[PDB]
């Protein structure tokens, strides 16, 4: 894969039904804060994928020293023993479990925003059965090439939900009351943690480059990319509609019905349904290994049925987002990332001999400890202490509103 390629991976990885929940977000943080977490975590996020980079750089020089295929499971195991190969591999498969249910539930939220003849649990069954059949595909990983035309899909939706809601325009109901309660404020911040970070998949993008040491610089502009899409289209969107924002998840809820609005769900629901095949491959390796295993196509469907029940029992597009991002995505993409830099560095000869030497601009060792040491503070506190408490506080509040195996989530 030629380096350009990677961008479009690192720029497709990257939000992909987020976008439409970001509006959301804003209405619990305020355009304020919300423009600073993006780019505060657009940084952090852009600043771990870096932390990924030189980690997977040190174990292939060691191991080349002393193959086809790497993975975030596999790197930990070189450089900080087997303790943390079950440490990251528990972590990464429970936030594809997850995130690949995220992707159903966004499939089934779009589709109704189309063909509303039918509630959006039943278009989870739909889309459950049509998400299901990727058992029956060997991979994804090697059609990641045609990552362009995902850059394309998420492209067209940010720029559409920007450009309609300017189009729109607000009117006198419309109000911004920002940040009305502290359970709201860290929901939403939660939302934007869970956007930004490389989602687990950013050591096997870099395997695939004739130059994996240069991936660094490439996510950042990836990021700053993505920071494109989301800025304006979570900024306009907040200030056409204000707070009606809360109680309408999907940004496309508010949004005219009309032939262009039809055009974002039809290119998002492709989106989502190979982000869906991109979240749940890694999931059927991991799960055929571990049970020693068409014969094999159908033995993956085990690993769907909870995705079904989930995606079911939890329609909840808005704040399940948050729900992952503060229990799994804090620790999988953010906190384990940076304990595994700082420990594979810490005695002498290792950081000394490191294969590949920390910026100039950061400080040295000194200045990548610090910023290492902030990114766990801050993400275990705010990411996963107050962002959990408030996200689960708000997920349960989900249950008493609309109930367990809700019928239709947010709809009129
Ligand atoms: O970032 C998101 O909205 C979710 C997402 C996009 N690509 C993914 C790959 C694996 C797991 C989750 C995601």
């Amino acid at each position: 894969g030629s380096v350009y390629d990677a961008w479009f991976s690192c720029a497709s990885n990257q939000v992909a039904q987020v976008l439409l929940t970001l509006p959301y977000s804003f209405s619990q943080l305020g355009m304020m804060s919300g423009i600073l977490f993006q780019l505060f975590y657009g940084l952090m996020g852009s600043w771990t994928a870096y932390l990924i980079s030189v980690l997977y750089v040190e174990y292939r020089t060691r191991k080349e020293r002393e193959n086809h295929v790497i993975q975030w499971f596999e790197v930990l195991d070189g450089l900080l023993g087997k303790h943390w190969r079950n440490l990251g591999l528990i972590f990464n498969c429970t936030f594809l479990l997850f995130g690949s249910v995220i992707q159903l539930i966004a499939c089934a939220s779009n589709i109704y925003y189309i063909n509303d003849k039918l509630d959006k649990r039943t278009w989870t069954y739909i889309f459950g059965a049509c998400c299901a059949t990727t058992v029956f595909i060997p991979s994804f990983h090697n059609y990641r090439i045609w990552s362009f035309l995902g850059l394309a899909m998420t492209t067209y939706t940010s720029w559409y939900l920007t450009i309609a809601s300017l189009l729109h325009g607000q009117a006198e109901d419309v109000k911004h009351s920002g940040p009305t309660t502290m359970v709201l404020y860290f929901t939403g911040a939660t939302n934007i943690l869970y956007t930004f970070g490389g989602h687990a998949v950013t050591v096997e993008i870099m395997h695939a480059m004739w130059k994996p040491q240069k991936f660094k610089a490439i996510y950042l502009l990836a990021t700053i990319y993505v920071l494109t899409l989301t800025l304006p289209s979570a900024s306009a969107v907040y200030w056409a509609f204000g707070d009606k924002l809360l109680t309408h998840s999907n940004a496309l809820s508010l949004l005219p019905k009309t032939g262009f609005r039809d055009t974002a769900v039809i290119l998002m629901l492709i989106h989502q349904f190979i982000t869906f095949g991109f979240a749940s491959t890694p999931l059927y390796f991991v799960w055929e290994k571990l049970i020693g295993v068409f014969k094999r196509a159908m033995a993956r469907l085990p690993v769907v049925v909870p995705i079904w029940f989930l995606a079911i029992i939890f329609p909840f597009f808005g704040p399940i987002n948050s729900a992952v991002g503060s229990l799994l995505v804090s620790f999988t993409v953010y906190i384990i990332p940076a304990l595994a830099h700082m420990l594979t560095f810490a005695p002498a000869p290792s950081r000394e001999n490191a294969v590949e030497r920390p910026p100039r601009v950061v400080g040295g060792w000194m200045g990548t400890y610090c910023i290492n040491i902030f990114v766990v503070v801050w993400v275990f506190v705010v990411g996963f202490g107050f962002g959990g408490w408030a996200s689960m506080v708000n997920f349960v509040r989900q249950i008493d509103t609309f109930g367990l195996f809700t019928k239709c989530y947010q709809c009129p």
